Order: C-alpha cells, then sequence, then structure tokens
C-alpha cells in the first residue's frame, strides 16, 4: 500500500513532537486561472486508520490562509495564532469548532523543490516567550521529505 504507508509515519510524530491533530492539504488549480487547496486525509490522532480519515475533507483558497502563504513560495513558517489572524480561513472554524493557541506551517514538496502539496498541524499549547524552537522545525521538513514522495 503507498496511501496507508504514509499515515504510519504520522504516528510517530504525533508521539516525538507532541501534537493534537494533522492534516494535509493537495495542491489543485484549473485552466481558467484559479487554484485552491484541498485536503484528502482530515483529522489524524495516534491509533486511527485512513478510512477515519477519507470522511469528511475541507477545501482552502490558495494564497488566502495560514498555509496559503507557505503554498505561494513552498518553505517552512511559523504561526502564531491561525484562527485568530488577519490573514486566515474561517470555513474550517464552523465545522472544526476548534480554536489553536499555535500551528507549525510547513510545505510538502518532492525532492527537486517541487511542491505537491502542504503540511499544517494543529496543537494546543501553553507557554511564555515564543511559539516555536529552530530544533522543532527540522523535525516537521525530515518527515514529510520521506512521506511527501
Ligand atoms: N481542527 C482541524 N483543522 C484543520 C485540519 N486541516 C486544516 N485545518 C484548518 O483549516 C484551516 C483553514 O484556515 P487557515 O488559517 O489555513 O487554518 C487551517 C487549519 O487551522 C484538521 O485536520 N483539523
Amino acid at each position: 500500500d503507498v496511501t496507508a504507508l504514509c499515515h504510519k509515519i504520522f504516528l510517530h510524530i504525533h508521539g516525538l513532537i507532541s501534537a493534537d491533530r494533522y492534516s494535509l492539504f493537495l495542491v489543485c488549480e484549473d485552466s481558467s486561472k484559479d487554484k485552491f487547496l484541498i485536503s484528502r486525509l482530515f483529522d489524524v490522532a495516534e491509533g486511527s486508520t485512513l478510512e477515519e480519515a477519507s470522511n469528511n475533507c475541507i477545501r482552502l483558497e490558495w494564497n488566502k490562509g495560514i498555509v496559503g502563504h507557505v503554498a505561494a513560495f513552498g518553505e517552512p513558517l511559523n504561526i502564531k495564532d491561525a484562527y485568530e489572524d488577519p490573514r486566515f480561513n474561517a470555513e474550517v472554524d464552523q465545522i472544526t469548532g476548534y480554536k489553536t493557541q499555535s500551528i507549525l506551517c510547513m510545505p510538502i514538496k518532492n525532492h527537486r523543490e517541487e511542491v505537491v502539496g502542504v503540511a499544517q498541524a494543529i496543537n494546543k499549547k501553553s507557554g511564555n516567550g515564543g511559539t516555536f524552537t529552530e530544533k522543532d522545525e527540522k523535525d516537521f521538513a525530515e518527515y514529510l521529505a520521506f512521506c511527501g514522495e
């Protein structure tokens, strides 16, 4: 399998960097000059199957939300608060009814600098000072590099 095996790597990060939920959106564009984001797998937890992640998906605009900024350039960026930022999509908040305190923005690409999708993980954590460290950003892009293909 090539779809189920990709989920196996997703469970190891849930206990490595300590997170709540994971999602993966793919790049979709039309010939009418219109680009959009549509996640195939929605809501991933430690000890869940693909069948439970294949039901109900979220659709976001291109260069609209927090993932749209990273989706446009293709680099690992940090977000201090998505659902409370001036550049976010409030359509997912309607169905998810969840407010994150911090979210990591990291795009999914294949070897050659070619992008295919975007990876974002929302995990509510408490702390004073900064949002994330430089060592935590390397553990996110290294796991997607192998699974990205
Ligand atoms: N609760 C929850 N939200 C998600 C998932 N995938 C994407 N999102 C949210 O969809 C949102 C769209 O607006 P955003 O600013 O990109 O912030 C995005 C995320 O917070 C998921 O699997 N679970």
